[PDB]
């Protein structure tokens, strides 16, 4: 990966960063009180927003319900602890890696599963926004409800004949708007979605404002709440579900990370250049991964980058033709080009203090000393460090400069109008057409060369002909 | 289509779906009243809130509320309805069917529009979140409030001019909160906003807490409140608008859906594959719909998906070309791949029992009966069943296999080079334009080949002459 | 840009709007008090919500803080003579320029940031909801408060121990919904994250329910909240902060914008039309920018647009390939055509009154006069107007056309015009005709054998003759 050379056709490596992968995943585990509890005692008032509120939260989580359950029917893992063996996953139908590891992972959580929801009784009766949950003065976890706070903080102290609908209402309000978020996140699409993963955005939604306290609760660690919140690192499996009790157990793993030594992740920005008459820039990859002599393009999308670090958990690396390759080890005369509407954004950037700047396509004009910088044609984009100026001005922009480059170019840099292509798929569909014309010019070429041949060589078996003839004339005169 | 055929590259048939077409909506009439009513009495202040509310929420609703007054001028103005044929649609000015369709749904509902909005008053001086609305036994619609209950929980039955500035503040900053959910669903780009769609996105945010309550009584159904505010089956649309007493009616219809005969959408997977020393990907749309003879790729991405449906009021199908087409009808001599980067998690997939994998890429350890699973460069990818392997392991997955495969073979593929293809656009440049050098290069050929046939024309004349002379000398010899 | 010929083929401009561009800014100081205060009376109670909020809050803005002093201790203006001049920029390592000039942004405003961080004892022990900041009778900014009000609404006039509970429940509830809030706002991934501009979406999460109130409270405008509010003009950056008190200043920016002449910003969509038996759609950009002869690719995505104007900070015109810039220009053997399966969605549009359809895809029924549209071959899409159809029916749809023509306008289009666009189609397309090259390489070659033989007949020649050159000059007597 030649970076130096690389910025010489105006292609910025803007970070350097690690890439990260997972030795083991730290857990807990978390049960989910969909029905708020009540301490106020209720008479003469049937409060409908619950036996409704009820009929709804169990209907929405039928499919989840009936899959842990048909699932769970056939896991049987033989032994399990130690190391054992899943039996009969053809109870999963079609089912992706994925998948099938998440299958494997909720019957090995299983039993701390139903460790929990054993005492479904107790952590129903107690009101708490986060409990613990205690079994011989041990946690098997944390319960939480996501409004309780909220509904301890409303109802009365006595639910009376009297305060019935005002209640009902209230109750209602907070019950029916946490309903409506849940069934954002609780579509069902396909065949077994007790499997399918818990973002640290349906989570967000699930536990509400309990989220915080339980992400300092759950795990311990050197990890700060704040950026374990923040980041996507989190992530979770519905691993137990009661639904009389309206009670959702969730694994929740957070994946103890490593460096991935001698790989690098470095993202690629590229200023505008000016090469063979167009402003252009270069098209790579935005950020590949180096290994050694490897490249490969990576998207960190569904990943978690940090200044210094990437954790992609999975991977999603893209492979990179031939000339790209070249292109970013060095030949220059690989690397792709196409024709950009410059902007003064797009036209600089600034690395270490010095400036790369595409000089042509914009005014740089130097204050200390003065005079417009002319940019070359033997130089796509210009280097501008103290020497060349000590004060920039760039419109109304201007700074000066105390950074001096080590020299380590020596031009220059010779690239043809065949390295500038369209990137997009109509323009290139569309030189695509242009091509197949132009053989199909060379096709019926060919057909006409091939009947002035037909002519020739029957011009050439007239001239034997006569040659026949001659040479037995000749032989006819024998004196 | 043939799918036995597919699977041995690698292409996974994931779900097999029936599609459903609309053959007619019910609807349902809301009204949102953006004010809510404050019963409890005032004493010498003014409430800052409502006043920049009341202005705020009627400036935004500008837009919406000039339109919705052109179209219904324009479009059946105070003459005796309707039904039928409806006029002028130029005031319009220029619009999309979708646009001319909605058109004709608010013309079409200007009367129940204006016979709710008769009763504006009354509505507006209730105090409901949720209020039912009848014109003398006659079931007109529903009126909502939002915000109803959570001002009904702070408002002091009294309010001094002492606790004004202090009760101000806290409706101030609910009221606020209403809007700024407002400012998000309500912008103006279009020339006729109030023929725009709301959907259920919008429809959470106006309706609030309300929204599960509605449903349920506005739709008389089989379909369960939880799978219809899951969904996306809820669609709404403004048919009338009063800005001095913030009320919004709102239409919201639910399509009624029957299943399109002898048709089927199948999502495609596809494993990695290992082909002419490369590991690879099958290039084929991920979702299809199949009828008959035909095929079709079939983005469902805006419709509704369930396990065993798609619902598609929007009918978007991709055309394919015929390489494409022979390749999903059973030719895999005609299919594309490009080259990939393997990861555990795209080099196998599971199918009713029966493991889908590449097992070159991927190490396949066989554990009883003990053995590397080895896979013949003939085969692109690997089928184990009960005879390969009885007891499998893929890193941390240990799962036994006891079914067996269906014997639709044999391995007798075999598949070209000139089949890997690029499928990312800066690739498929390249290649063109090295495509193109070698026509270029193929047309220097044939300029020369056209060189030589002058040269040669050139050299036949010259061998003609000196046959004439060599005739001449010829007959010059009489003795 | 010939517009009507474009239509010929389906291709309509549904929206015709200008184009403005940014002048000024006009500036605003926002302070957000992050830390609610409380009034109550606290007796024998340790409230732990406000720890751990005021803990894990601030190791949320660790990199903000710590890129902000570094930037400010780093960067200083402060120029000489005479004008914005800098010094210093190597602190900002690689950076982007947009982010150059966040920065000399974020260092003209260190005076007027300190000044207002000078006050915040005062603001912190504020119970105000919004809140005016003055310093010797004079406006610095507003100092805002996400909780104030909820806070005030629910927490106990005396907090005793009896109380605790219940109390440090509620208010812990608060702080945390907001802390939650804070984290899908705040991370950093970046080198600077103190440039890192900051969305409407930001601020709307960053200020709560203070948002309306501060909005109308800082800008003098003809732009009413409204608009405001529901647009992307409002930005923000951050330009101090501390720690210690967990206030944030922020600088909100309205860009003053003004029209640019010559310029359109024009949208394309496109009907489905038919071409040489095949159901079809022009192949064009769906967004362009033309100023008098000039047009480019200008598909506003960052973009506020109203249904007159669009405005962008900066721009995202791409150059047009010269086919599409012939096509958009009147040649239209220039365009491109894809096969599509059309819906009734695609297959019309409505043109001030005038209906421009597909009848030969699609049924265009007329009413009046009671005939079936027919739609012929040398037609791409039909012109429906009062003239052809008074009262038309396209399915479900009944309505009449009163408008008139216009005529003004025939065109005949290669079925080569008919190329795909989908990067797959394409790719296998561009080895059809590798394959072809290489049919036109062996006829190359195999002329090449018809070559060197056929020059072995003229040297057969060559020699027959010299042998009948010796006879003949033997034949000399
Ligand atoms: C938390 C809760 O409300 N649970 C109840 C459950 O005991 C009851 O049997 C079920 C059926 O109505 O409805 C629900
Ligand atoms: C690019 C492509 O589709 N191939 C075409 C071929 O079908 C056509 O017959 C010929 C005529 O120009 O040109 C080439
Ligand atoms: C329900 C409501 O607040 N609507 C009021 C309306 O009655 C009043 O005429 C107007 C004055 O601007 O302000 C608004
Ligand atoms: C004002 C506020 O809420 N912030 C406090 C601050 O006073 C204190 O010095 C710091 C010590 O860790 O804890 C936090």
């Amino acid at each position: 990966l030649d970076l130096a050379a690389l910025m010489q056709i105006g292609v910025i490596p803007t970070n350097v960063r690690q890439l990260m992968y997972y030795t083991e995943a730290s857990s807990a585990f978390i049960v989910v009180k969909l029905m708020p509890t009540i301490d106020s005692p209720i008479s003469g008032c049937n409060i409908t927003s619950i036996s409704s509120y009820n009929a709804t939260v169990t209907k929405l989580l039928q499919p989840i319900g009936e899959n842990l359950e048909t699932i769970r029917n056939q896991l049987i893992p033989t032994r399990r602890r130690f190391a054992g063996v899943v039996i009969g996953l053809a109870a999963l139908g079609v089912a992706t890696a994925a998948q099938v590891t998440a299958a494997v992972a909720l019957v090995k959580a299983n039993e701390n599963a139903a460790a929990i929801l054993n005492l479904k009784n107790a952590i129903q009766k107690t009101n708490a926004a986060v409990a613990d949950v205690v079994q011989a003065t041990q946690s098997l976890g944390t319960a939480v409800q996501a409004v309780q706070d909220h509904i301890n903080s409303v109802v009365s102290p006595a639910i009376t004949a009297a305060n019935c609908k005002a209640q009902d209402a209230i109750i209602g309000s907070i019950l029916n708007l946490y309903l409506t978020e849940l069934t954002t996140i609780f579509h069902n699409q396909i065949t077994n979605p007790a499997l399918s993963p818990i973002t640290i955005q349906a989570l967000r939604i699930l536990l509400g404002s309990t989220l915080p306290t339980v992400v300092e609760k759950s795990f311990n660690t050197q990890i700060s709440a704040a950026e374990l919140l923040s980041s996507g690192l989190l992530t979770g499996q519905i691993v137990g579900l009661d639904l009389t009790y309206m009670q959702m157990v969730i694994k929740i793993e957070l994946p103890t990370l490593t460096v991935q030594p001698a790989t690098q992740i470095i993202d690629l920005a590229t200023i505008s250049a000016f090469i063979n008459n167009q402003e252009v820039m270069a098209q790579l990859p935005t950020r590949v991964m180096v290994t050694g002599s490897l490249i490969q393009a990576y998207p960190a999308s569904q990943c978690t980058i940090t200044p210094n670090t990437v954790y992609c958990r999975y991977n999603d690396a893209q492979v990179l033709s031939d000339d790209t390759m070249a292109c970013l080890q060095g030949n220059l005369t690989r690397c792709t080009f196409s024709p950009v509407v410059g902007s003064f954004l797009t036209r600089f950037v600034l690395f270490d203090g010095i400036v790369y700047a595409n000089c042509r396509s914009m005014l740089c004009k130097c204050m200390q000393p003065a005079a417009v910088i002319l940019q070359p044609s033997s130089s796509p984009v210009t280097v501008i460090d103290m020497y060349k100026c000590v004060s920039l001005q760039l419109d109304n922009l201007r700074f000066t400069i105390t950074q001096l480059a080590n020299v380590t170019y020596n031009s220059t840099i010779k690239l043809e109008s065949s390295q500038i292509l369209p990137i997009d798929p109509l323009d290139i569909s569309q030189n695509l057409a242009a091509v197949n014309k132009s053989l199909s010019d060379a096709l019926q070429h060919l057909a006409q060369s091939d009947t002035y041949l037909s002519a020739i060589e029957d011009k050439i078996e007239e001239i034997l002909s006569k040659i026949y003839h001659i040479e037995n004339e000749i032989a006819r005169i024998k004196k």
